[PDB]
Parts: C-alpha cells; structure tokens; sequence
C-alpha cells in the first residue's frame, strides 16, 4: 500500500510513504492550531523561504496500531495537498 495511518501524540494522521525523504511533512489543514510551531530556517528539499516552512517544536510521541512507538519532529507547510511520512519515522518502524 501507498498510504499509513498513524497516531501523532493524541490525534491520527494519514500520509503518503515518501522514503526519499529524510523528514516528515505534515500539512498546516491537518496540523492542530494548539500545537507549537516554530518558524525553521532549515533548508527542505523542494520547499521554498517563501512558503515559510515552519516545525513542530517539540518531538511528537507516534504510535502505530500495534502501539509500537517512538518520536519525530514533522514540519508542517501550507498548500501541501498530502502528509508525507519521511524516513526520520519510517526508519523507527518495522516496514
């Protein structure tokens, strides 16, 4: 399948498998307004200064449906039509 669903702290989130990738992208329309973000200087691949990427700013507990678990730090960015899941989580997990 192309596509995995998740637990990022207390919410469930559906991506895109993108293994080319180091880290993972969740959409602003998904991320929760309460939850900190903080603007990142970071240089991500194919993402613009100007679409003002920002990152979770704190480390997010993700559990799987066997509730296996670890932590990733996901940015976030406007117009993203999907999350993509990166390797930052995909490499915590037994795929």
């Amino acid at each position: 399948k192309p596509s995995l669903t998740l637990w990022l702290d207390d919410k469930m989130f559906t991506g895109l498998i993108n293994t080319g990738a180091d880290v993972t992208i969740i959409k602003l329309e998904d991320w929760p307004p309460n939850w900190p973000i903080t603007d990142t200087l970071t240089n991500l691949r194919g993402i613009g200064q100007s679409n003002n990427p920002k990152q979770s700013s704190k480390y997010l507990t993700w559990r799987d449906k066997e509730n296996n678990s670890g932590l990733i730090k996901p940015f976030v960015i406007p117009n993203l039509p999907v999350n993509l899941w990166g390797r930052d989580l995909l490499s915590q997990m037994k795929i």
